[PDB]
C-alpha cells in the first residue's frame, strides 16, 4: 500500500498574526459598523487559516437582518473582496461576522490526511475535504451521506475537490475492498486515472457507454440485494463480516442462487453533460440507484458547473441528502443547491460549504489544494502494486 | 396478546424546573422583547417535557405579526435555537411563547402505553403519538381520522414516529381484528416487521409489486363494498356487530361459505415519493381512489416522505386526506404544503411534531415518543412465539 509520506512537504506557515492586528480590525470593524445604522461589539475573535471569524455582539434593539443586508458595504468598507455574516451561532448569543485575510495561507493535502481522524477512520470510503473555519480537519464518511452533490461555478475549485475526494479514497483502501467507476464527459481532468487497479470499467469518455455504465450499476445493485436476501444479511458490512466467518472457521460458504465483496463508488465528473447528451433515462437511473444503494454498498460523487433548476432537478434532490457547494453565481443558485442562501458569499479556490448529512447549519470548509505532481505519484503507486482488471460487461 | 410491560421502563426524570428559574427566565423574555419595539408582561408559565409555553399578555395595542416577525432574533437573544409563536390561544387574551428547555427529557412510550386513555380504548387500531406540550398524552383514534400523511426533512424523527403507531396497532389488536399490509422501498425501517401475523404481502420492496398490491387493495375496497350492501349494512364495524350479535344467538349466517368478521386493513406506505418517482402517476390515482372510499371499508393508510414538496404531495392526496402530521420541515413553503399553513419549520427535530386533527383545527404540537430497535425486535420476536404468519398469494 503506498505511504501517506509520497505527498509534498508542509510549509513554513505565516503563523501569529499579532493580537494588536485583531485589536486594530475589531475596532476597526465596529468603527464601520456604527458608521451605518447598526451598533455593534466584537466579543471574540477566532483567527483562522484562509478566514477570521469576527463573533460580534449586536446591540439592543438591532436585528439580524440589519447586518445581514448590507454585506456588500461592510466588505467594501474594510477593503476586503465579500464577507459573510452567519446569522446564528449554535449556543451563544452572537452573530458570526468572517473576514478573508491579507495572506491566505493555503490548505495542504498532507497536513489533512496527518489528522488523528483519518488515520483511525475504520470506514473503507473516507473523504478528506480540509480544514473548517478554525483549522481543525474535517473528514466524513461517504458510506455515510450517502450521496454527494458537488456543484460552484467554473474556477471555483471544483475538480481539485472531486481529486482530493478521489486521493482520499485511493490512500486506504485496497482493490478488493473499494473500487470505483469514473464518467468523463469532458475528457481533461479524471484521465489522469487511466490504468488505475480500483477500477471497473475503462475511463468512460463516450455517454451511451456511461449509459451501459448505470444500467449495469443497476443491474448490480438488485443482484447484490438479490445476493443479501439470499445470505440473511440486511446490509454490505454484515455481509463481509459473514463472508469473513465463513473463511475463518474451516470451510468458508460457496455460491449460493463468495469473497468480500467490493464497496463500488461511481463518481461522475459533470453530469449535467450526460444530462444533456443523454436524456431523461439517465435521470431516471440515478434517482433508482440513489433511492436504494445505500445499504447494496453503491454511492454517487455527482459534480456539476449549472447549479439549475435544468441539471439539479427534484428528483436528484430527493434521494441525495449531502451537498458541497462552492463559489456560486448568486442566491438563486445557492437555493437551487443547499435549499437556502450563503454559497454566494464564498472565495473560490476550494472554499466549500460542508451541509452535513441530514438538517442543521453548514460547515464551511476550505477544500485542501491537490496537484498533478501528487496525483501522478499515486496513480503510478497503484499501478506498480496492480493491473487493470476491467470486467467489460459494464460496457456491453 | 402482548403484555404491556415488555417495553423498556420509564427513566428518572429530569425534574425542579424550578420557580425561581422560571421567573428569570420571564423576566429575561420581558427585557429582550422590551429591547425591540414591543412591551409585554409575562402573565403565566406552562412547564413541559421538551419546550415551556410563556403566556403573555401583550400591551394596548400591540399586535402580533410585530411578535412573529422577530421570533428568529428572540430565539438569538435568548441562547435558544429557535422559538415558536402560537398566535392565538383559545379563550384567552394571552399569546403563546414557546421555548425549548435547557435539558431534553425524551419520552418514554411506556409511558405513553400506560396512559388510562390507551387502555380504556373503544376502537381496534388506535394510535399512540406522544404527550402534548404540557405532559398530557396524546392517543388519537385512527379510524376517525381515516387517513394520514407524515412529512418531514432527514434526520427529524420520522420513521422512529412510524415505528411507534404501528406498535400501537400491534400492543392491542388481535391479528383477526386488525391487520396490516406494509410497503417499504428501502430496506431501511420496515423489514423488521417481517414475521408477524399482522401481514398481509410481505415487506414490499418492487414498486410495481406495490402498485400491484394497491390495485388490490382498490379490488378488495371493492369486494368489501359489495359484500356490505348485500348485508345491507354501511359500514365496517357495523358490519362486524352484525355478525358477532348473529354468530352470539346461534344463528350463523352466509355468503350472498360462512361469514366470518373482517379486519381492518391499514396499508402503510413508508416513502411513496419514491414510489411516485419510480411508477409513475397511476399510483397516485390509486392512492386518490383508494382514499375516497376507504374510510367505510375498514383500509386505512399512513402515508409519510421525506419531501413535503409540490410534485409529491399534490391536491389529489390532500383531497382525501385531511389529517397531517408535520414534522421539522426546511421553510415556510412545504409548512403550507402539507399542513396548509405555516408553522412548521419552527419546531426543534427529534420527533416533534405537529398534529393537524382532521378538520377545522389549531394544530396541536405533540412530542414523538421514542422507540428503539430492542423493543421491535423485542415485539416481532414475541409475536413470531405468539402466532404464525397466514400470507395471501393474491396479491402480488
Ligand atoms: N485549495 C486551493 N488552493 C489553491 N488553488 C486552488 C485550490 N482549489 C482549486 N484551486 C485552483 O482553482 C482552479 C480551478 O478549479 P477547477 O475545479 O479546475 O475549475 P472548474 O470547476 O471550472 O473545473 C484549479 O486549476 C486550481 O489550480
Ligand atoms: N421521540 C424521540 N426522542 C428523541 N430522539 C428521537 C425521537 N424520535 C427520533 N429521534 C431521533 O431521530 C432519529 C431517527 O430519525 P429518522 O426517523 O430515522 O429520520 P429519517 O427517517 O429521515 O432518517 C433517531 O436517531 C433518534 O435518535
Amino acid at each position: 500500500l503506498p505511504p501517506l509520506s509520497l505527498l509534498d512537504p508542509a510549509e513554513v506557515k505565516q503563523k501569529s498574526y499579532s493580537p494588536e492586528s485583531l485589536e486594530a480590525m475589531s475596532r476597526l470593524l465596529e468603527i464601520k459598523l456604527k458608521e451605518f445604522g447598526v451598533e455593534v461589539s466584537v466579543d471574540s475573535v477566532h483567527p483562522g487559516p484562509v478566514i477570521t471569524r469576527f463573533e460580534i455582539q449586536p446591540a439592543a434593539g438591532v436585528k439580524v437582518s440589519r447586518i445581514s443586508n448590507l454585506a456588500k458595504d461592510l466588505a467594501r468598507s474594510l477593503a476586503v473582496i465579500s464577507v459573510r455574516v452567519v446569522e446564528v451561532i449554535p449556543g451563544k448569543t452572537t452573530v458570526g461576522i468572517e473576514i478573508p485575510n491579507e495572506d491566505r495561507q493555503m490548505v495542504r493535502f498532507s497536513e489533512v490526511l496527518s489528522s488523528p481522524e483519518y488515520d483511525e477512520h475504520k470506514s473503507t470510503v473516507p473523504l478528506a475535504l480540509g480544514h473548517d473555519i478554525g483549522g481543525r480537519p474535517i473528514i466524513t464518511d461517504l458510506a455515510k451521506m450517502p450521496h454527494l452533490l458537488v456543484a460552484g461555478t467554473t474556477g471555483s475549485g471544483k475538480s481539485v475537490g472531486v481529486n482530493a475526494m478521489l486521493l482520499s479514497i485511493l490512500f486506504k483502501s485496497t482493490p478488493s475492498e473499494a473500487r470505483l467507476i469514473m464518467i468523463d464527459p469532458k475528457m481533461l481532468e479524471l484521465s489522469i486515472y487511466e490504468g488505475i487497479p480500483h477500477l471497473l470499467c475503462p475511463v468512460v469518455t463516450d455517454m451511451k457507454e456511461a449509459a451501459n455504465a448505470l444500467r449495469w450499476s443497476v443491474a448490480e445493485m438488485e443482484r447484490r440485494y438479490r445476493l443479501m436476501a439470499a445470505m440473511g444479511v440486511r446490509n454490505l458490512a454484515g455481509f463481509n463480516r459473514k463472508v469473513k466467518d465463513a473463511e475463518e472457521a474451516g470451510t468458508p460458504l460457496t455460491d449460493p442462487l463468495l469473497s468480500t465483496l467490493p464497496t463500488i463508488v461511481v463518481v461522475v465528473d459533470e453530469f449535467a453533460d450526460m444530462m444533456m447528451i443523454v436524456g431523461k433515462k439517465v435521470e431516471e437511473l440515478i434517482a433508482r440507484i440513489a433511492q436504494k444503494a445505500r445499504a447494496a454498498g453503491i454511492h454517487l460523487i455527482l459534480a456539476t458547473q449549472r447549479p439549475s433548476v435544468d441539471v439539479i432537478t427534484g428528483l436528484i434532490k430527493a434521494n441525495i441528502p449531502t451537498r458541497i457547494a462552492f463559489q456560486v453565481s448568486s442566491k438563486i443558485d445557492s437555493r437551487t443547491i443547499l435549499d437556502q442562501g450563503g454559497a454566494e458569499q464564498l472565495l473560490g479556490h476550494g472554499d466549500m460549504l460542508y451541509l452535513p448529512p441530514g438538517t442543521g447549519l453548514p460547515i464551511r470548509v476550505h477544500g485542501a489544494f491537490v496537484s498533478d505532481d501528487e496525483v501522478h505519484r499515486v496513480v503510478e503507486a497503484w499501478k506498480l502494486r496492480g493491473a487493470p482488471d476491467y470486467i467489460e460487461d459494464i460496457l456491453a
